[PDB]
């Protein structure tokens, strides 16, 4: 905090104008986390992560972090990675916080070509 109330204002905009009071952000567990990152990502097809195991979750959501540049604070990729599967708060706050703003940008950028009549 208040890495928190940046990531709670973030969800509260476009794209996904969702409002998060600040304490039930920080009840979330390892899991519900894995779940919003995933949802994030899905905003910018969705999954259950309760359907997945946590290290194939983990390579997704890093494969997307690496699409968006994402410069992780832990400089070991494999301490990274099984942080993330864990679900880690801080490494999670972490990312939450440097993506979550700056979605519309990535929503836009992603959109593009997608739809016949948006063509790239």
């Amino acid at each position: 905090m208040g890495d928190v109330s940046y990531i709670v204002d973030s969800l509260g905009l476009p794209p996904f104008s969702y409002q998060m009071s600040l304490l039930s952000f920080t009840e979330k567990g390892p899991q519900e986390l894995l779940q919003l990152l995933s949802d994030v990502f899905s905003t910018i097809q969705k999954v259950d992560v309760a359907k997945e195991v946590p290290d194939q979750t983990a390579d997704r959501l890093i494969g997307f972090l690496k699409i968006i540049k994402y410069r992780p604070n832990v400089q070991d990729p494999l301490l990274f990675r099984q942080l993330v599967a864990a679900g880690d708060r801080e490494t999670l706050y972490q990312i939450l916080r440097w993506v979550v703003p700056q979605a519309q940008l990535l929503e836009k950028r992603a959109f593009v070509g997608y739809y016949l009549s948006f063509p790239d």
